[PDB]
């Protein structure tokens, strides 16, 4: 049950989406550090999606506890900085997920 999820799914890897906090030094810090962070990102299918906000802020925490708990379980933690530019992160990959797959459906009406 993937460590334990319930059952998240677990999408796969990505490489480094284009975080812009607006600041200058986020954005190098990021650049610097990015591997600290999650290839992948935990959600549910578009089969049951209803909200954006709601699912999107659902895999945001749940992902975040999960680098936070079962990384931390061990010794591995981060700073309200880290966490902050995790929350981007988490987003940016949980959006870009539900968009790939939705996306795939929107777009699956083109035998064309």
């Amino acid at each position: 049950v993937v460590g334990g999820l319930g059952g998240y799914m677990l999408g796969s890897a990505m490489s480094r989406p284009m975080i812009h906090f607006g600041n200058d030094w986020e954005d190098r810090y990021y650049r610097e550090n990015m591997y600290r962070y999650p290839n992948q990102v935990y959600y549910r299918p578009v089969d049951q999606y209803s909200n954006q906000n709601n699912f999107v802020h659902d895999c945001v925490n749940i992902t975040i506890k999960q680098h936070t708990v079962t990384t931390t379980t061990k010794g591995e933690n981060f700073t309200e900085t880290d966490v902050k530019m995790m929350e981007r992160v988490v987003e940016q990959m949980c959006v870009t997920q539900y968009q790939k797959e939705s996306q795939a459906y929107y777009d699956g009406r083109r035998s064309s």
